[PDB]
């Protein structure tokens, strides 16, 4: 139905989970979803639709960077009727107190991208997530025994930045984690009138064992899934 | 004491309520506080300290604009050991569904000011409030039967803006209300490692040019203050 | 009346003196004005009208920062028929030769604010004062035996600036003093077709961190006010 | 091995063909290369290494957008000894005379991204391709009897731009096609001292709305592939 | 002594008048100066040094645009010991009340150039002239019976601007005249610690007889020359 | 006739050689052209029209800086039917390996000017030359046994830049030479739909400080002249 998504209206649920890695999308569907069916494959950007505790939910990769996720997110909302978007991924930590395996919830998202400036007449647009979604995620985490940190994330355009000094600035301002999509997703949601949220796991420290990482990653997914159920009520 | 605050460490509580109008600060201290005492009068920016249900609380005006509030908030944090700041004021609505007397909670705050760019290497700094403070405010409101709206606020530098088209963009992006301090307070809090939040009551409709009434104002004003105060107690738990 | 000024057309003279501190406005009206009367108290921003040597003059505080002063200046011009605005305040010195208690006249005003960019299509708008007003001020000072310095001022948005290197640049470019309103007032005057000027007294040295004394302040303050008042008379000729 | 590439030094040839679609790389490898082998699959970003007319060559997808392609190109240059990068993608046409399926050579690349400004002290960095590479491609097209336009491309960050008027500006300036990565690739090449070039096939008209299908873009653009391949051989001689 | 000025220290007076047209520089020297000697010719940018009422003064063209005048001005101050610079030229009017042949004095200068931003950390630098020089010029004019307008000038980078809307903005903000060098000259003076001033004659209206124009032009020059004498005392 | 050119339609050839120095144009005309005639003298900006190997060609100075050359190039294109513009100037080298007297071909041009941003909605406009013209020049140099580097140039607004660190950035990005007009010329050509190209002779080293003399730059750079002239003939064939 779209140049980037070879699917039809109704193929996706009203809620969609989005990891950056398409392979991760498949992983999620196979692990947590029941009766998951492949719903998209153009450009290898795998998309699936299944059920979670009797609840219809979709999962689809978003690619790396603001421009990539911006395409997918907009299309989903606009052409597939998606109402809520939850980005599940990884991030780099700058804060000394922020440890590996920590779960971070992006209430807001700083960025070095020019996308929001283009949309906001060159002014300062505060890219924020949906309040309810944030609280639902916090509660869900709490129920699982996880203590998620809520704050600002930094969506970078350059993974390999020439400005190392920027990290000091981020630290000074309390940035929780460093990723590359949050701000873009928040911008699209506000622009198209949808609800978004971004959850990440500290994959590394800008300043563990395999089995350990994976456990936390799964925990993050569960938090996301559970938060959706909470929101339904 | 500081260049703008004629007080000493300990004169202020760990949390302070800040209205824009100094006159409102006196009203609050007299109406909701117990055993209140004046702690500042420099430049007529009245400040008081008292208790609310046994809890120590401070109240002081911040003036109009980011630059003004930035001065007070900074001093409070650095020289008075203030941990939480709650701004209570009015705002203009742009959203059709946003009605007068409505209560708005600024989870975030957009702005046309250059303050955050100066701080953030010219990048986009998302001026946000403390999550817990937001949650607490929402709960307190609910407990009082009030339906507060949580979203983005727009902190303007120019009350009398030469660019009216900006209002359309604001509406477009779902901004809840327009005021002139939020973004500055959030920037200061982040810079100094403090917690802040701004609650506003819809004073008028930027669109359908329709102002509220003194009566409605007074009442809604009281509610907002109740919400803020109660929210503090919740945060203490 | 206006949202910020509880007065009616005619309550204010064609020219108004504006200090930042409302308390200073009262002092001026009581000390230099004759048959003065209060015309505003909203938000504690005291305003008065009286005469000086038979000449009708008004005095009112403007608060701190560009956004604050922008509101008052705009209202005065548009709703009160004010033709000339004279800001009288303090400033910080960056220039080694610029000594404390020194009188500075802002012919122009640099700034880190975004207000003029919003007005000027993002280009460089030179915020300047009225030439005649500058000349008059210089003459009045001379007549009083005071040696006023005429140059550029720097209107800052952040009193507590995170970028200290900016001071070196200021020094480099010969800026006379740093305050927080000039650029905003000049922008408003140009936008509404009014005349403005800002006179400041060196309160402290940004560099050799050295503040003035209450005594020296009071005296120098009086001189500045004398200069401003006398300058008005000259302009009337 | 790198964080985004599960390969080792030697797996990649000195020159790499890069389409945005990993599926297109697979197609290229299986249809144009000889004895091609999969050298990368991380994130599904297929990468292959085969032979073309005796010449060792690689093919790998770069994803959509400047931030995506920036990562891959950098790693290739720094950890795989890649010296030349040839992007082979699609683009939207703005010019009336620019018909579909047309082949455009990006000698230069405009952009709305902030990446180059970050590297260039906020100045204007002209993102250009390697001259030799451009010429090689021009001659190759000539030899294949294929018409190819050489000019400026526009690397957009927003496929779904809110600024429609921008298209009129692009048209006025003669931009040949609108894509999403050229400028980023050119910036990386200059930063890491490598040679790059971008070739595109008009896959749609922003004006008319004559977009092609996915399957199309995925396996239909052979012409541009030939040019790229042939251009490499020329560079060798 | 310099790549743009083939002269030696002492060849120029401490004060120099600068028109945009080199041919105009020659014209000034021949008309108002006594014993004027050619002091520079590289690039055809004529420079002369003579006397005016027994006062040593120089005259040299500056070229069109901020970048051109910036070179000349800096060199003069830095390598020739010049202390005061007076630009004498023409400008376009935007204000309805601003008539042709009117004499405008640039107390300040707005601009669309990025030069001052580069110098001022991207902030707003108010490019202004020297106060004394302004007053001296005002007085001089008054003595000649001319009523000069004192205000803001607009130094444009693009003579042939693609932004016609800018003219409305200028008008709204009270811009007196439109030229292309003032801001640049003011920037250099502040940077190198010198004194500058710009005087112009409304050559045209963005909204007369030859003999008329010329008379006013001469008047402007006289004002400039006289203002210098005033400053000497 | 135009406001800056005292000539008439027909006085100029379809292609024009433009040096910054009017004196250099005179030199070119008298040393390389046949039966050359002065077609312009306004402002001393000498312009001539002669013949080269039977080919009608013009030569005219453009002055120093983007704003200067912008005026001349525009008028030429719009009122004199000029189709091709070849700038022949000097430049300062930043690269260590870039020796003096070297000939550089500006395929692209970076800049610190705000002109292109004004035309390009504040985005990044890649100022590039005409491909054919570049190739023609490359072949011409080859035929004359002259070595010529093709790459990016940097069009500066400030010859005497306050930002010395900018040179390190230029060096890192491989800029071939620093001049003051290429980017402006390229912008005009695109705006008015004309073809342009800039060739330069290294007249000094920003690093070493090996600058040449005025007389030099004025009549010594023959090599670049030949290339330009010869390149025109190629374009004809
Ligand atoms: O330390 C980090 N920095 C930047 N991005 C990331 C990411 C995420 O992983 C991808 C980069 O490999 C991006 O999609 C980004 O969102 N994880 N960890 C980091
Ligand atoms: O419609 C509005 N626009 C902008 N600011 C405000 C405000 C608030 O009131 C003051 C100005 O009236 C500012 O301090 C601001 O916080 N109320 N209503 C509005
Ligand atoms: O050193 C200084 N810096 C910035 N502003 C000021 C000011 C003035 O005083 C107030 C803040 O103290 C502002 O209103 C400003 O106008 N005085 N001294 C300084
Ligand atoms: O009309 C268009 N506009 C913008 N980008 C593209 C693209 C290219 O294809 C992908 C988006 O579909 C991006 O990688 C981009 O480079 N194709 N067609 C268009
Ligand atoms: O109407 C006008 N617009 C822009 N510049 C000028 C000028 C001056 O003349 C030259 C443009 O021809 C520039 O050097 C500029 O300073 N005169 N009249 C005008
Ligand atoms: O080292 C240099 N830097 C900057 N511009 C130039 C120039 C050129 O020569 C003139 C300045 O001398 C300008 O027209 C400019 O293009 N030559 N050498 C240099």
């Amino acid at each position: 139905a779209t140049p980037h998504i070879n699917a039809e209206m109704g193929d996706f649920a009203d809620v969609v989970l989005m990891p950056g890695d398409p392979l991760r999308a498949k992983y999620i569907a196979e692990t947590f979803l029941e009766d998951a069916r492949e719903v998209n494959n153009v450009r290898g950007m795998l998309g699936f639709t299944g059920t979670y505790k009797g609840r219809k939910i979709s999962v689809m990769g978003h690619g790396m960077g603001i421009p990539s996720c911006s395409i997918y997110t907009k299309e989903l909302i606009t052409d597939f009727g998606v109402k809520k978007i939850i980005r599940v991924g990884s991030c780099g930590a700058v804060l000394p107190h922020v440890k590996l395996r920590d779960v971070v919830i992006g209430m807001g998202a700083c960025t070095d991208s020019k996308v929001n400036r283009i949309r906001f007449k060159d002014h300062d647009f505060a890219a924020i997530a949906d309040f309810d979604m944030v609280r639902n995620a916090v509660d869900a985490a709490k129920a699982l025994g996880i203590d998620a940190r809520v704050g600002n994330l930094f969506s970078a355009d350059l993974f390999y930045s020439p400005d190392g000094e920027m990290f000091d600035v981020m630290e000074k301002y309390g940035i929780l984690g460093v990723e590359m999509e949050a701000a873009g997703i928040y911008g699209v949601a506000a622009e198209f009138g949808a609800k978004a949220l971004t959850i990440c796991t500290v994959s590394d420290h800008i300043r563990t064992t395999a089995a350990e990482r994976q456990t936390t990653f799964n925990d993050m997914i569960k938090i996301a899934l559970e938060s959706v159920l909470l929101g339904d009520k």
